[PDB]
């Protein structure tokens, strides 16, 4: 798309924070990269985030990702997630993929889902087995996806609250603003990252945004 969704605006606000660059600068940087590679805006923002986590230039991150795609025969998305999971783990990409593949087979999930689980466990400071146990409890209790359950865990950590508090606020946001759960959780997380209120994060994002 050329029109920017709220979802996408929020991701950039997050990336602007991470890079320490104005939102205007982050927009341009994400659009240049989207154009250059012919990828989604979300994927462009991801790449900027991966390079920041790696501590490499964006080109270098792209070079690594393209080489790893060819090596493993995987998508660019998967290669990026492998690099990210490896940067978060502080290990090799080979080790990260090894762990992801074992976990993929165990849980009957995708490699992408497995890599997200590994990254999430690192973000929570727990083992994977613990993170999976806690995510699956939420999945069953609330009737959310495994992905969403993980997102809830992570949002709670960013907020410095329990998962009960995080869910309570997310569902309030859904009812008040008519957003999806995934949206609500992202808003909560972005406001935490920007050092602001829920209202101010959305107000910025709306300035930035064009498509719905």
């Amino acid at each position: 798309g050329s029109g920017v969704s709220l979802e996408q605006a929020l991701l950039i606000l997050s990336v602007a924070a991470l890079l320490g660059t104005t939102v205007e600068e982050a927009v341009k940087r994400a659009l240049w990269l989207k154009t250059k590679l012919g990828v989604s805006l979300e994927q462009a923002a991801f790449i900027l985030s991966v390079a920041a986590y790696l501590g490499t230039t964006v080109e270098e991150a792209v070079k690594r990702a393209l080489k790893l795609k060819t090596k493993l025969g995987v998508s660019l998305e998967q290669a990026l997630l492998i690099l990210f999971a490896a940067a978060a783990l502080g290990t090799t990409v080979e080790e990260a993929v090894k762990r992801a593949l074992k976990l993929k087979t165990k849980l009957g999930v995708s490699l992408e889902q497995a890599l997200l689980i590994l990254w999430t466990a690192a973000e929570l400071g727990t083992t994977v087995e613990e993170a999976v146990k806690r995510a699956l409890k939420l999945k069953t209790k609330l009737g959310v996806s495994l992905e969403q359950a993980q997102a809830i865990l992570v949002v709670a950590a960013e907020l410095g609250t329990t998962v009960e508090e995080a869910v309570y606020r997310a569902l309030k946001l859904k009812t008040k603003l008519g957003v999806s759960l995934e949206q609500a959780l992202l808003i909560l997380e972005v406001a935490a990252k920007l050092g602001t209120t829920v209202e101010e994060a959305v107000k910025r994002a709306l300035k930035l945004k064009t498509k719905l």
